[PDB]
């Protein structure tokens, strides 16, 4: 499915090259730049356990995930992975369990070493 | 009716004093203990404007709610609000727009310097 096709296909795009963080741009975005840290970043989001199955969505609840980018208020993965995107662009990211909630997890709804797929849509960024 | 008894009863939870989060308990949890910066909160919730209008529930969506408390990844008045609630809450706020979503509004949903009315329940939370 969409997360064993970013297991085969994914840039690692972690500056340890160490495949923590795999990505596969789905959608070109029309924007030309991408976030700086600080920024105030709007996003779309689809989450799934490596089983496929949905453990959350931004489109349930009909409004975007706002997070200020690159400051570790998020999954390590995700300050990585929206630094690399433009407006308009969606992605699928995999994220290795040190990039995301490690060893301990987040029951009960991420488990221990779980490797998370996101389908991410970047909506805007605004500076600070 | 809520919101009158939440405007004369409630505690003003703010450390400003200015009576931008107004609080009370309407169901007694379980536990002491309140969720910590950082915990991911489960809960489920019914919010108004001031001219009665339900603008959202988690309920008729069928989706608890889960954020990070105290990241600002959601208005001012929930990160202050939620963090004094213990597991099995429910409580009622009400939110001036400085606490809420300002002069901007999120338009058309939520107007320019609303203040808001929720019915909280926090079902869990779960430290990191
Ligand atoms: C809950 C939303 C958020 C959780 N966090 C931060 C804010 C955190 O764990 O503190 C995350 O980094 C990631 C990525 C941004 C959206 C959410 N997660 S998440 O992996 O989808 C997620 C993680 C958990 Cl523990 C629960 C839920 Cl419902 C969703
Ligand atoms: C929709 C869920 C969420 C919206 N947000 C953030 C995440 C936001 O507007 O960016 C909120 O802070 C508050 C409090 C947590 C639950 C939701 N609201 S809310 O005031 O009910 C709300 C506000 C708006 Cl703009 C739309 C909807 Cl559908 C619901």
């Amino acid at each position: 499915g969409a997360p064993a096709t970013v297991t085969e296909q994914g840039e690692d795009i972690t500056s340890k090259k160490d495949r923590g963080v795999l990505k596969i741009v789905k959608r070109v975005g029309n924007g030309e730049e991408t976030p700086m840290i600080g920024d105030k970043v709007y996003v779309h989001y689809k989450g799934k356990l490596s089983n496929g199955k949905k453990f959350d969505s931004s489109h349930d609840r009909n409004e975007p995930f706002v997070f200020s980018l690159g400051k570790g208020q998020v999954i390590k993965a995700w300050d990585i992975g929206v630094a690399t995107m433009k407006k308009g662009e969606i992605c699928h990211l995999l994220c290795k369990p040190e990039y995301a909630y490690g060893s301990a997890g987040s029951l009960p709804k991420i488990p221990s070493n779980a490797t998370l797929f996101f389908e991410i849509e970047l909506l805007d960024f605004k500076g600070e």
